[PDB]
């Protein structure tokens, strides 16, 4: 299953410049570093990716590690064996820039059989704070199935289908991990973290905390569990490339009591790498380790 | 002129915690800190954003400096005198959080007669790579001056207006620098680079380069001069909150010719630090230095 990019003019230049990940078709060979890639794991801190692909040198077995992408602050890349670690930032525009130019780099390298995982945080819509939510659809804010961007002057609407065999193995793994809250179950993406999440937090808020619980049960009705901001945009570009693509956030907080993440520094620690003891376990099993 | 937030709530809250900027109103004192802030300028990366607080410095006539937000890897923050320097990512997305909690912040400072400026890069339509650009309004990709948001299962619309003398004001402060080759015109925001923008060379595209072209004809006949992604949210938030908004961005190219950023180093960072130098001049215009 080999990675494609569906755009007839690719093949038509000369050079290929990835400007936002500074890499080139021309500047490096990228069969060769990237051939062997079997995982991507993606998350939007940078500090978080880069002590995630730390974490996962030890847990491949092997005994600082450089960013691939030093030359640019707008995203950090990392690489231990099969595995690359890469930072995204916050929303669908900063993690769609990303996407478009790593579909790119992983049908210039000619990788197949390719795993992709959006590792992050999240907040809670009726679960307890800390649990680990394994996506199996990825929903917009009025909690349909789809991804809509704007082409040109046309709105065009594309599927936001995840692998449901790759949802099953996550959560079957995750049964074995000690002291590990896990649930599968919906995700809304939204574009905006404050009035957008129905947060009453925000520079600014013109609805009710009744209209916002009431948003929030509905979307518990409709088989929400968490919210995040970059879900949607990854499922439709990942599915439509022929990635097999997996989302795996943590829960901060639940919105049915609370909008600001009010946590001791040592849990929220904690927290935050939860999903990556997943993605570690996940990856063992799959190479046999 | 106060900045004002517009939300009831907030008075409510014991305590209002900046989760992405890391600050707040019990650990820090938000008046004292901020309260003589009269010029905010944002920009994409943080090492430019960096690099202009350090040249704001020796502008404002001062002979490393401190990240007030060096907690986070999300964003950046650094002050100068009255100058306020942030790190914003890209995207609506990530821009939207950045100045939800910097109008909290502002407001919590009492701040009053804000001037905020966003700097950075664009793609030109029609006009020389290089040229600094000052947004008179600001578009969607439909080429219409408003900013569409999803507010719980909302649609709601707001004004982009941007404040029409301070983009004459920075367009007189223009005139007087040489070889700076300056535009008030009107910047179209986007939510993707790619297949938002036109581009031919994304992981993904549908249409035609006639298509295309004929789109960036119907944007420069519609008065469009630049295209970047977080005007419309900037103007929006802004206008509505107190502060008198600018942006103003450098082209790296003219997209009726090329879709790709293809830049000689030096040249790359001269066109970058074009911006920072109208915003010195305007400043320093401002506080009679
Ligand atoms: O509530 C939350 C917490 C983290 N990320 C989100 O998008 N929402
Ligand atoms: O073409 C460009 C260049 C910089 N930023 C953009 O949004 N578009
Ligand atoms: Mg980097
Ligand atoms: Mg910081």
């Amino acid at each position: 299953r080999f990675v494609h990019v569906k755009n007839p003019y690719l093949d038509l230049m000369d050079e290929d410049i990835l400007y936002h990940l500074d890499l080139g078709t021309k500047t490096h060979n990228l069969p060769a570093m990237f051939g062997d890639v079997k995982f991507v794991c993606v998350g939007g801190s940078p500090n978080r990716m880069k002590a995630f692909a730390l974490f996962m040198h030890k847990e491949l077995g092997f005994e600082d590690i450089k960013d691939i992408c030093a030359g640019t602050d707008r995203y950090c890349m990392y690489k231990t064996g099969p595995v690359l670690a890469i930072s995204h930032g916050m929303g669908i525009p900063s993690i769609s820039i990303m996407l478009h130019e790593l579909i790119k780099l992983l049908h210039h390298a000619r990788c197949c059989d390719v795993t992709i995982i959006r590792i992050g945080t999240s907040g809670g819509i009726g679960i307890a704070p800390g649990t680990v939510v394994i996506t199996d659809i990825a929903v917009d804010s009025f909690f349909k199935p789809r991804f809509e961007q704007v082409i040109l002057d046309n709105i065009v609407t594309r599927s936001t289908e995840l692998d449901k065999e790759l949802s099953e193995e996550l959560f079957n793994c995750s049964k074995e991990i000690p002291n590990f809250p896990t649930l599968v179950g919906h995700t809304m993406c939204t574009y905006d973290f404050y009035e957008g999440q129905g947060r009453l937090d925000g520079a600014l808020c013109s609805f009710s905390r009744e209209k916002k619980l009431d948003y929030l049960k509905r979307a518990f009705k409709a088989g929400v569990r968490n919210i995040e901001m970059e879900s949607t945009v990854f499922a439709a570009m990942c599915g439509l490339c022929g990635l097999k693509a997996a989302v795996v956030c943590v829960t901060l907080l639940d919105r049915l009591d609370c909008d600001q993440i009010n946590l001791p520094h040592d849990v929220l620690v904690e927290y935050q790498q939860r999903p990556q003891l997943l993605i570690s376990n996940f990856i063992r099993r799959r190479l046999g380790l």
